[PDB]
């Protein structure tokens, strides 16, 4: 089997990106952020309380004739950015992109925190790291592509984020229309329940690319590339203007100029990001101060390669015996 689903950013920024998902019979389509960075589908639902939901679509497991519910189950998620949900967990049938799992757990919110309220356009998290950081106790459940993956006529998926534009999340196949070149392939570490896999180097501009191994994580969940202050510092220097504000919480730009690109290795291959891909726009309505999209990871613990990076690119979640991770150009 396979899937497709297009995925579209939630505002002019790309601040995120939510897919549609079908949850239970008949069918509750949900909009969802897909997160290669955690292992939770959670979603927003009739047991959220009600102060915390502000326009999102909810899940309403007594209206599905397959929501069954995971009897004693129950899930808390804390995320990096200091956002949480928590609640209960249903097993239901969810379809992506016309692909169909039955048994998903579901995982119901019934708290989450307020900058998910805040996000009236995302109904919840589909995750899609492994499943060893899946937070249902007292028996963790599986993620989606897990579950599917037996049926998936390939066990691989493919992200394909758009710039200010829609993209594709694929299940099963490799589309060999939507990239150009090769894809590259390089090496996954699951020890941290991540696809974590090592950068071979940087360049910033036209400059010399620069030879050196920067270990990080492929998020889609995350917004910016986060990436050593070494690498981040050299990067702005290359901005007149662009300083470090501790009081906005990262690198800012003056909104007039104009960014250079920003290139990652993956094995020999190189990996352009636009220089407006890092643009993340007034750090306030109608400041001329712009808030950039490479950030230090020094406070976070790991280098992130989030959607700044990934939507320079075709990349394949390679979820074969041995992971892996594949990057074209497109
Ligand atoms: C999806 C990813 N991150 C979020 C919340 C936490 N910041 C807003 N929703
Ligand atoms: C809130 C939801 N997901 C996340 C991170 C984990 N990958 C992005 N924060």
């Amino acid at each position: 089997s396979t899937g497709s689903a297009t995925t579209t950013p939630i505002d002019s920024l790309d601040d995120a990106y939510i897919t549609p998902v079908q949850i239970g019979t008949p069918a509750q389509t949900l909009n969802l952020d897909f997160d290669t960075g955690s292992s939770d589908l959670w979603v927003f639902s009739s047991e959220t309380t009600a102060s915390e939901v502000d326009g999102q679509t909810i899940y309403t497991p007594s209206k599905s004739t397959t929501a069954k519910l995971l009897s004693g189950a129950t899930w808390s998620i804390s995320y990096g950015d200091g956002s949480s949900s928590s609640g209960d967990v249903y097993t239901d049938t969810v379809s992506v992109g016309g692909l169909t799992v039955t048994g998903q757990a579901v995982e119901s919110a019934k708290k989450v925190s307020s900058s998910f309220t805040e996000d009236s356009t995302i109904d919840g998290l589909l995750g899609l790291a492994f499943s060893t950081l899946n937070t249902v106790s007292p028996t963790q459940q599986k993620t989606f592509f897990d579950n599917a993956k037996a049926s998936l006529d390939s066990p691989v998926f493919t992200a394909d984020l758009g710039y200010h534009a829609p993209g594709t999340y694929n299940f099963g196949f490799i589309d060999t229309t939507a990239y150009t070149g090769s894809i590259t392939y390089t090496a996954v570490s699951t020890k941290q329940g991540f696809w974590e896999w090592t950068s071979t180097g940087y360049a910033v501009g036209s400059g010399t690319f620069k030879s050196t191994s920067i270990d990080g994580i492929a998020d889609t969940g995350t917004t910016l590339l986060y990436l050593p202050a070494t690498v981040v510092s050299a990067y702005w220097a290359q901005v007149s203007g662009a300083k470090s504000s501790s009081s906005v919480g990262g690198y800012v730009f003056p909104c007039s100029a104009t960014l250079p690109s920003f290139t990652f290795g993956v094995g020999s291959a190189r990996i352009v990001i636009p220089g407006d891909y890092i643009d993340f726009g007034p750090i306030s309505t109608g400041s001329s101060s712009c808030f950039g999209g490479i950030q230090s990871s020094a406070g976070i613990g790991i280098n992130i390669f989030g959607d700044v990076a990934l939507k320079a690119a075709f990349v394949v979640f390679n979820g074969a015996t041995t992971p892996t991770l594949g990057f074209a150009s497109k």
